[PDB]
């Protein structure tokens, strides 16, 4: 509609984005793309990277500025940024620990001394986080925020796609909350649609 | 002193903060110290990283959320996010590609020379990036300082030295149009200034152990 969401259903970010955007009841197009390095693309999106956010025939390309955007320009509940400046700041650390230090590192598995070194970032990662989440039932507290954007997209596949390499070691088994909220979430609209849609494109392309 | 900063200056993630604070008029007390896995710690910075934010007991411990915070409580000028939210978009864009692109890559070496080709190669993608988003007229997001210009001198001033000993004719920055016009300018202003001054205070002091 008025909005057009570039990039495939394959990726954490594009389903961040997803995510807030069917949580915000807004009408939108998702384009079904892979990043690219062609310069026709890397004038609305410079690193070349999805997803990249369409409206009034302006770009957004960074999946915490296309968030932070909608919040400000469709204010209404649910709001992503909460209005008490402190539970904000906490919903922004909360979305900043699961991408940086939890996704990021997990990218380097997706050897044997890696694994190794990697089990042990996320086991830090995780203990970090346990600290700042809520889930109650929402990952920061009672309602939707931005950081369940990031916390539903990023650790559904963090979880997922490294039950094989720590059968039992799984780093995301520490963290208390995670299996219920996963459950809990897959119960709302929006991130159904989300899961079913990547799952779709999982057993496509498998 | 209502606002205290904890992490040295040293930190570019510090520095990044304390341009913010300072642009603005913002008292504070800035706490020196370094990152530290100490449950003691863990407990205000769950990932042992500065800086922190104290303020009324309560502590925000990652930089971003730290300015997003400042900026909505003590929305004095400068605003850090401008009104207008293609502005803002457009200031969240700069930051983000100067933190994560340029520096986080460039951790990699300045924390094997394949390692500093591969490093190098991505820099200049990261630089190619930024040229297409940066105006510098005279800062780096348009007119007014915004928070993309406390990323940009923060990361970027570190990037720039402590890259020379590695890219001697090949520096990645040299390829930012606008960079040395702008980090000239910036340093004509008293909160830069500081931020640099009092990096080189404790760097000069650290030399010495
Ligand atoms: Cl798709
Ligand atoms: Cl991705
Ligand atoms: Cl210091
Ligand atoms: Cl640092």
């Amino acid at each position: 509609v008025m909005i057009k969401l570039h990039g495939a259903s394959i990726s954490n970010y594009v389903n961040k984005v997803k995510l807030g955007i069917l949580e915000k009841g807004l009408e939108y197009e998702q384009i079904r793309i892979a990043p690219s390095q062609e310069e026709d693309f890397l004038k609305i999106s410079p690193m070349g990277k999805i997803p990249v956010l369409e409206m009034d025939g302006k770009f957004i390309f960074e999946s915490g500025a296309i968030l932070e955007f909608l919040d400000t320009i469709f204010p209404q509940t649910p709001k992503l940024i909460p209005e008490d400046p402190w539970e904000a700041a906490r919903v922004r650390e909360i979305s900043t620990i699961i991408e940086t230090y939890l996704d990021i590192p997990a990218r380097r598995i997706y050897s044997p001394e890696i694994v190794e070194e990697v089990h042990s970032t996320l086991v830090k990662g995780i203990k970090a986080l346990q600290r700042v989440v809520r889930f109650s039932p929402y990952i920061a507290g009672n309602v939707f925020t931005l950081a369940d954007c990031s916390g539903f997209a990023h650790l559904s596949v963090l979880d997922e796609e490294l039950r094989p390499f720590y059968p039992n070691n799984h780093p995301l088994d520490l963290l208390n909350g995670w299996k219920e909220y996963f459950v809990f979430m897959k119960t709302k609209a929006g991130p159904a649609l989300v899961e079913k849609d990547k799952q779709i494109l999982k057993k496509i392309l498998a």
